[PDB]
């Protein structure tokens, strides 16, 4: 690591990452646009211990992440194009991912969940 | 791990706090000792964000806290021996303090419970 950097107020950190829970529900496309607009994304996680983390603090909430597709016939992406490692299943023939009480699901767009936003710690610099 | 961290691994940050959590009930004193070898203290909070990020990530299960008592006519105090600020009632007429369903509790010492630990960073 760079140093270490405590999260910004109502974030939490993991590993390298700073994670945002709301407590209000709405649709992937206002969550992805609210998350951007903390220079963040809806969340992704690149390892066990932070899917752990959203499982568990997630509760008995479904909460929308950064995963989704063009159609049910297009590969899974993060919301910055990066293409989904195919390391878990996600259920159903929908285009957005959400985590729910088993793991990642899909759901249509105008489903409304609460969301997560994530972002690498910037050490407080960026 | 490249980049920063607020914490290391298997501990998590919130405001100027790392927590630990323990998946592993044991009792009051085992769990101090845990918290003292780790350079951290059976867990403490100084925030309204602190304590209800314990209260959260616990989930169903209790958990040890950082606050005790010599009897239950002493004042409670963290482990490093600071008074408590009696901001928020404890139940019971038990020495040990833990986290449950309902807010902050109080047991024998030789209760198994799982714990957190704190530390500042
Ligand atoms: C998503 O929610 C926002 C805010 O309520 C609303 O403006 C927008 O129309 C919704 N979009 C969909 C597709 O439901
Ligand atoms: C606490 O737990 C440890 C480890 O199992 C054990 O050595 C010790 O006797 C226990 N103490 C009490 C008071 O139960």
């Amino acid at each position: 690591i760079t140093g270490y950097a405590a999260c910004p107020r109502n974030w939490i950190g993991v590993g390298n990452k700073c994670f945002y829970f709301s407590e209000y529900a709405s649709n992937w496309t206002f969550s992805q646009t609210f998350c951007k607009a903390q220079e963040a994304e809806l969340a992704r996680f690149d390892t066990e211990e932070e899917l752990n983390f959203l499982s568990r603090y997630k509760g008995s909430f479904d909460y929308w992440i950064g995963l989704h597709r063009e159609s049910s016939e297009h590969p899974w992406k993060w919301t910055d194009n990066t293409q989904y490692n195919y390391s878990l299943s996600i259920r159903g023939v929908e285009r957005y991912a959400y985590l729910n009480d088993i793991g990642i699901s899909s759901a249509r767009v105008y489903a409304d969940k609460r969301w997560s936003c994530s972002r690498l710690n910037s050490g407080t610099h960026h």
